[PDB]
């Protein structure tokens, strides 16, 4: 009837590591990851997996050599694109801006919002492909990509970014009350047991992202979403499979880098989750953004 | 029976210009002062000033030579010296450090809550000693200061600063709900019809906001409390007094810069205001950082 | 194949970021965020002398600055220099050689995120140059056509827009500095030092270095097919913008400027625009030397 | 009165901030964070070559260097080289060639900048230097009085650290820089270049005029006497720290070093708290050159 991608199951519990807990090992490997990414913020995916730590560092070991590529650089970007493309056709979409007005921003404001917004609708992507790559490597224990056709594939990505800094973000323990409920509305509307970096990051600005947030639910899940959403993913996977360099990580690989086959099993539930709540954080910051247009 | 200081009579609108709505020639003006004080921030108290901002161009540029000054770094100084005595004296203030671990804040949370603390606790002292300035020369008509002394008290102050970013500041039309309740609460306990800078850039964490607020809170107003904010008033006098450039900004000055006189008026009940929030200001904000020790 | 250099015989009058009035730095802040870019470029402050001319220019040529379209094609410039550098010349690396002259990991690291922001940023300007001369040049409308909706799009969104570099500017340069300068713009035939090289200057010893291997390359046959092939790139650019840019002779009158003052900024245009392609290559042999 | 340099076999190791690894990077981001200051001494720098004698000597030391006693007996010193050089000396202002020489007004307010950094941060490091030094030669145990309370209060908050300061370091350095930094070793008769020196470098034409000027002042009578008041001041600082400081040859010992290893560093942290004296005057009189 319309395609609709099923949230897997999760009992696992979810162990983020935050950059203002990290160790200074743990920080170094956060540190190359948003410096090969090229994003001011390491994902909430990655600090979860990072709890399993001699896995995330192998995986991440393994990854990176196609990360640092155009390849990766364009499917990452495409996805951005086709995000864009999507929710403009099947969403009207009316603008905030004179509502923020109202409220009392300025316009310097507006921009710094916008800003925030800028730097998730980059990353996210990237992470999404980073993420299915985990998952499909443990589920399937195959060995995805490294053909080598066109050697233009595997020249180093567009060169800039922006790593600096880690942006504002309202923690769970740092939220009041009534912020506190908008993570919890956003939790069960999102089916998630955590809240995004990006809505942290949003509020700060508590009454942006409570507007942001209330013009975007209606739209989770109409069937519109859920089919946008699932061509979202066949993109992240249609990546995997095109990876300049060969990317395998088992369960095996995993016993092997030190984790035991229940830590294994836990690791695959939290991932499969992350996963597939990525291709929905796009959908969303791409609502958001279009809304501040 | 104890020293108070009476809080004036203030009908007047208080209208700040603040820095992400400040226009090109403001903002230059902004700069500027911040560069002098060695601040990251423009104070409310100019904020609110600069909305006559003719008046706070040439109160500016008349006071400007005195802040350059070894004097008005030693004289600032001195005060936030002097509130550290009066607080660690007259209150028993317990430590906050372990509360706020228990709450979930990290070692580098809470460094960087210390962080914006300091700024303040550095900052507000030249406030105070500025608004007393322009208060005073605008009640007295007299010329402040230009005592031939110490040739040492005309050299430029320790010329070391922090002047960005601008803190990151929870604003009014930012906040929803539960903040505005917090904010409410400090509005109506402190008798002011603003948020001051200081417990906006706190608001960046609501919940030790709510907490350092929540210690300070009964403290208020008590005779300790009262007869501290009395001397600290008095050495913000005595500072005015020893200006090492004389000052002088009378109503007819004001008059002279494009004033009216029902502005003038209205100006003379807004720094009024100000400049005896500020004493008390200085006082919280000692409080919060010995909290947080 | 090869690009003849103009004939140039203006003067010309760069207005450094660190010189610009309030309204100018405006306009330069704009540039930098629209490009993604921390420097202004020598050729923005050069037409920047012409200002009522550049201001109009930038605000005709910023709608397709803005796009996925133009993010893309100043993108496949670098890669198609990365390409033609790597096919026509053995580049040498350069790593243990900076390391046995005491340069640590750290400072490598620096010098190659000071070479990556001319080598994402230069093909932009390359590509608004060919604009601004082919513009005044043939009283053309360049591009506008709708063709591909994502082509309008917004481009890639994260950018590095501070600090400014850090340039060891011709008034700040010593003895022996002054002497790789003069070399350089007697090599490459200009009257200026590029940005690239002020900042690579700042690491004087790498500089001298760099410049050093780089050199022989220059006009040699395949450096000058290589150049024809990425000034030809720009041009196809140019064909391609997604919001039609036109800014002839005619409008650079009604933006401001005089007829002779037209004719002046023709001529130094020309020149900057020819640079360009020159400078892409020599970018990135120093790339692929850090390597 | 005069100041003698002492006698210095040893061999200088400093370790620079862009090669300490994560350990020795943790105690440079300490000491920057307490003394407020964006750059590591290469007084510090050398004396981390013994690292764990550094290590110990800074845990010792810190609690003192917070305090707002340490603040004031710097800023002091700071005042004390403000007065002497203005009073011994006629300085002429050099922002007028400066302008001539085509440097901007944002150019020169930059350059100002730098020079405040160590303004600022000098008095610290000669402080810190001489209690190094005289713990070691004296075995003694200095300060840790109670009297004024407010003397232990935490020193006034503000502080810049975050960029380290642009540095032409030696092997960066080529030519007439290298030159010039010549004649600086000879003349301040020392075998390395101080960060001071390495950041105004970053224009090597200000640097020349600057140290031109300053040169012939060295080393003049009043030139020495003033030298000779600075270390006393700082010696008189070391007496009165408020909390108390040994670190003997035998605290050395146990920290870690060998006996010849502590010699060694004894003659190391000789040369540097006597050139650090000299340098406050210098930094002095190039900042009141540029007012």
């Amino acid at each position: 009837i319309h395609l609709q991608l099923p949230r897997p199951v999760c009992e696992a519990i979810i162990r983020p590591v935050p950059e203002h807990r990290a160790d200074q090992e743990l920080s170094e490997i956060y540190r190359d990851l948003k410096a090969t990414f090229g994003v001011p913020w390491v994902g909430v995916i990655t600090q979860a997996v990072a709890y399993y730590r001699p896995f995330f560092a192998e995986a991440w070991r393994r990854f990176a050599p196609s990360a640092k590529t155009h390849f990766f650089e364009r499917a990452s970007d495409d996805i951005r694109i086709r995000s864009w493309e999507l929710m403009g056709q099947s969403f009207v979409i009316e603008g905030q801006t004179d509502r923020l007005r109202e409220m009392g921003y300025s316009v310097r404001e507006i921009g710094q919002i916008r800003a925030v917004l800028d730097i998730f609708d980059y990353g996210n992507p990237k992470y999404l492909i980073f993420a299915t790559a985990i998952k499909e490597g443990l589920l399937s224990g195959r060995t995805f990509g490294g053909a080598a056709g066109d050697a233009r594939c595997h020249f180093p990505r567009s060169p800039i970014c922006q790593i600096d800094p880690i942006p504002v973000m309202v923690e769970e323990h740092h939220a009041g009350g009534t912020l506190s409920q908008v993570y919890a509305d956003i939790k069960q509307t999102l089916q998630l047991p955590f809240i995004n970096s990006d809505y942290k990051a949003m509020a700060r600005w508590p009454s942006y992202l409570e507007q942001a947030w209330g013009a975007l639910k209606p739209c989770i899940d109409t069937p519109a979403y859920q089919a946008g959403r699932f061509d979202i993913n066949a993109r992240a996977l249609a990546a995997l499979d095109a990876l300049p360099t060969a990317y395998r990580m088992s369960r095996d690989d995993a016993l092997q880098a030190g984790l035991s086959e229940a830590q294994t099993d836990e690791l695959i539930q939290v991932i499969s989750l992350f996963q597939w709540m990525l291709s929905g954080l796009v959908l969303n910051v791409t609502h958001f953004k279009q809304q501040a247009l």
